[PDB]
């Protein structure tokens, strides 16, 4: 129990690129395997200083149409405290990343990657809120719920040393 | 008590911006007790630059007295100091936030800008000997940076709050 | 607490634009006990070269060691464990340019900083990609480096030391163009 500290939750800042790193690979998932739809939350970020907040989200053991069988990924807005300053709703392109974890000097990485536009009529994706059914319900984040198969997870190192790494990409646009 | 500080408060690139909450109950407490002033986390302009703290009165001082926002921002010791040049010098420029979707119109903030001025004592570089007469220094600012009744109009409060923002003009960098 | 969180904020501690100032802070009293134990050594803040790049830290004799000690400052740098090792190209290659910083106003003077640089030797241990704990362990990490960066007697010389501190620069050449 501490106060405000835990601000550096605000000092939180991407590139506009987070890199998050899951470890204890081995232990998550068979405790997700365990319990369906066991959630890991990324620390939340901001896009950019005084930007949106945003946060990923992965089933290691899926959810939905993937679930049992593959990584589910997801991201959520998050309600940041300079919101009011910003274009809503929320409409970057956002790619996510599984990282091949392989010394780009041995032989060239293989991510697995893939990009979207952001929907505006996903209620999450409008400012928070202002309720607009939160008792929809279904999943607070927009993501692909077969990311990757737990066939092809094992296949070159996008687990190493029982970690992975997730990257979200924020296309932080400037040209008016 | 271990606060342990950070520091790690940089402008971003040169930009601070402040959010003041709990606007209604701070204000309604400074009419009951000038002069009072609020202030900025203090902040380096950026990465080993210069230490500042922005300051308002919520208030009004001295020409603004009851009826304005008065604004100032004060150099402060920082641990870099010895590696830059005096006195300060950099080009500073106030806003105070227009809180409106800047996607469906054009957000209107109030700015006021100078370049500080080398007579001005705070500007000078930080602990010469001081004592004891001084701390005296002493910020430049507006005092009738904004009024009540023409602020309240748009959007420069919302949600109980307003957003100052600080941007100082940053050292250029040389050569390709 | 404790509750220590201190590595959280380790983990923010990254170089602007490739670069770390590190200040040293009580030369005088510092400078003292290295005279009187030759091996004590200075460590910077570790650092990260860029946001989820290398994991570095620079170190320094006040009093010199190797060739330099007794009459010299001596300066490294050394590659730490580093959360995120395993998305690197190892060893690490990176060019180092050490400075010693002549605290004058650059607005008169233009200050003469003391400076080396060198490029990370790939024939050297020190800069392969670090043993998980372990491989190897001993303190590990030894670092690359100047016994002989710059003489008590030019240390004295200008502005290196100034209110009883001194900074030590490593800026790391990123390769950015991409």
């Amino acid at each position: 129990q501490e106060l405000r500290r835990e601000l550096e939750e605000l000092s939180v800042g991407s590139d506009g690129v987070l890199i998050w790193k899951i470890g204890s690979y081995g232990r998550r998932l068979q405790e997700a395997k365990a319990k369906p739809n066991l959630e890991c939350f990324s620390p939340a970020f901001y896009t950019h200083k005084y930007g949106y907040k945003l946060q990923v989200s992965a089933f290691l053991n899926g959810n939905g149409s993937g679930e049992g069988t593959h990584l589910s990924l997801y991201i959520r807005v998050l309600p940041g405290a300079f919101d009011n300053l910003l274009e809503w709703p929320f409409a970057r392109r956002v790619t996510f990343s599984l990282l091949d974890q392989s010394d780009p000097g041995l032989a060239k990485p293989q991510h697995v990657t893939e990009t979207f536009h952001p929907d505006p009529n996903w209620k999450n994706f409008q400012k928070p809120g202002t309720w607009r059914g939160s008792l929809d319900e279904s999943s607070l984040g927009f993501g692909y719920p077969k990311f990757i198969s737990h066939q092809d997870i094992r296949k070159r190192n996008y687990v190493r040393d029982d970690a992975v790494f997730i990257r979200a990409a924020v296309e932080l646009p400037r040209k008016i």
